[PDB]
Order: C-alpha cells, then sequence, then structure tokens
C-alpha cells in the first residue's frame, strides 16, 4: 500500500483546495504547493485532522504538485499528483 | 543578544535575496518569504552555510517577512525584520 497519499475533500474548487495528506509512520510541518505552470512553492495552511489548505483569487490550474516537510525530517517533491480534473473523495498517491 | 539573526549577503538586489539566517540552538528546515504586499508564504531555496536565497523575475519590495521552521520543531513568523533599503553585510534581529 502506498506510503504517502493525498486525499482531496469536499468543498475544493477552483478558488479553494483542502487536500488530506498522510505520510505512514510520520506526520507533516509543512506542505507547500506549486500549481501547473508555476514556479514557485506557495505554503498551505494546517487545517484540523490532517487537512492542508489553499486559497487563491485566480483560479488554480492543476496538475498540482506538492512539497513537504514532516515532523522527523523527511523532505520530499511529488510532482503532478493530483490531477486537473480531480474527483472529491478519492485518493491519490505517487 | 538576540536569538535570531538575519544577515544580508553580498549579491543581493531587486530580484536576488540571500539571507544568512542564524536560530541559536537550532537550524532551519525550511524558511519562507513574504515580500510587502503579498500575501503569500514563498519557500526559499537552502544554499550551503545556512543561506537561504530567493530568484524573482520582477523587482523585490521591502520591507521583507520571514516565517521558517527549524530541525527542532519550532515554527515562528518575523514582520518587516529586513527593511527595503537594507544594506549588504548587516545584521538584522526582531
Amino acid at each position: 500500500v502506498p506510503k504517502v497519499t493525498f486525499t482531496v475533500e469536499k468543498g475544493s474548487n477552483e478558488k479553494h483546495l483542502a487536500v488530506l495528506v498522510k505520510y505512514e509512520g510520520d506526520t507533516m510541518a509543512e506542505v507547500e504547493l506549486r500549481e501547473h505552470g508555476s514556479d514557485e512553492w506557495v505554503a498551505m495552511t494546517k487545517g484540523e485532522g490532517g487537512v492542508w489548505t489553499f486559497d487563491s483569487e485566480e483560479p488554480l490550474q492543476g496538475p498540482f504538485n506538492f512539497r513537504f516537510l514532516t515532523e522527523k525530517g523527511m523532505k520530499n517533491v511529488f510532482d503532478d499528483v493530483v490531477p486537473e480534473k480531480y474527483t472529491i473523495g478519492a485518493t491519490y498517491a505517487p
């Protein structure tokens, strides 16, 4: 079974993305997002229960790339993990 | 003496900022920058020896705000620490 998963949450739309991130055996310290066509890693906001969110004034363009840091020291980049046309409630894994 | 300091490095200009960050007794895991007038925390790139850099296509507008995460678990935000008109080689502390 995949060690890192990204589950899209209800409420996600063009200007709001909420993602439940899970790394087996560790917890997220910081999660950053890079939308398709962007060269910048922008910090996501830590929500409750492992959910991380991002609010934008312009439309968000996928596929989405995530970069994170865990509390035990892991740092990783996962490219195009969440597709442009994602489905609410589905789990994505690299 | 200040516990956290930000020293501006040679080479820093309108499109390139290099900052030596130091937190006594800890080491930086991630350092993010928010320029004046921005609502986004963008990740800086880890250089050698504690220096963190940021390259932009448009001019960088200070004062600069920094948000960081240390290897031992500290997370902090320091607003307007580096002024718009900074001097190369000078140390800034909150």
